[PDB]
């Protein structure tokens, strides 16, 4: 049923602190990403030629990265709605499972991942910034998080 | 291969500012056994753990088999050694592949429980269902010693 109860535990924790930390939902939000930068070199040594360049290129070095990290394919791909950027949809994130905040819409329970996906992307080549569009831990039915590539 | 490299990034980040915050090791050891505890106290109602063991535990063959139950569910493994010290009144747990110390390296920290965590986790779950605990490490393959071992005092 829930994949890794020890990590949504912990990051579980560390959102708790975050928030009891911060004074705004924007500046938890920045916390969270900021901490997934931080990991995301780690995470990178843990798991060809020249730097790849086109969005293309950068949805399947996306694809990639979410196949090696939570072992399946994004829910979708998206480069058509917001043009400039890729947007990643995942139906059963594992950052929120099971995870239902109320009046906390606005807050990306799972920035995180905006973080490790923007340190990863600039190890590769590619700089990008990276927010959570939404999340299901606020009520959506599923976690957007939105790559511009600048 | 690095087993769930996001759990062990994230909680090697923990640790990493639980060493530049706290006191002296033990209080560290104690942090970290409470962070445990903490993830215990949520762990057992998001359930792997309710379907796949009793509810009521007190004879030390059932502390046993609750320690391989939950040991199975968290990890997907049954520990290396599972010792019941009877004349000690303990349990000594030994794994050779701790999830939380992969490929850690530590120099000269003998004594810091590293993998504490599971310390907390482990009396959480153990105190759920009835068994009074007290969970230390006693050594860590991220200090130098060639397995992970954790002591469960029963009281
Ligand atoms: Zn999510
Ligand atoms: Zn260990």
């Amino acid at each position: 049923k829930v994949e890794n109860p020890l990590l949504i535990s912990l990051y579980s924790h560390y959102v708790e602190q975050i928030l009891s930390e911060t004074n705004s939902i924007d500046d938890a939000n920045q916390k969270l990403r900021d901490l997934g930068k931080e990991l995301g070199q780690q995470i990178y040594l843990n798991t060809t030629k020249e730097n790849v360049t086109t969005r293309e290129e950068v949805a399947k070095l996306i694809e990639n990265v979410y196949k090696v990290l939570f072992d399946k394919k994004p829910k979708d791909v998206d480069m058509k709605t917001a043009r400039g950027s890729v947007r990643i949809t995942d139906d059963n994130c594992v950052w929120c499972q099971e995870v239902n905040l109320e009046g906390m819409r606005g807050f990306g329970y799972c920035e995180i991942f905006s973080g490790i996906l923007e340190s990863i992307l600039e190890f590769k080549g590619v700089d990008a910034k990276v927010f959570q569009e939404m999340s299901k831990a606020t009520g959506s039915d599923v976690c957007v998080w939105n790559v511009r590539l600048v």
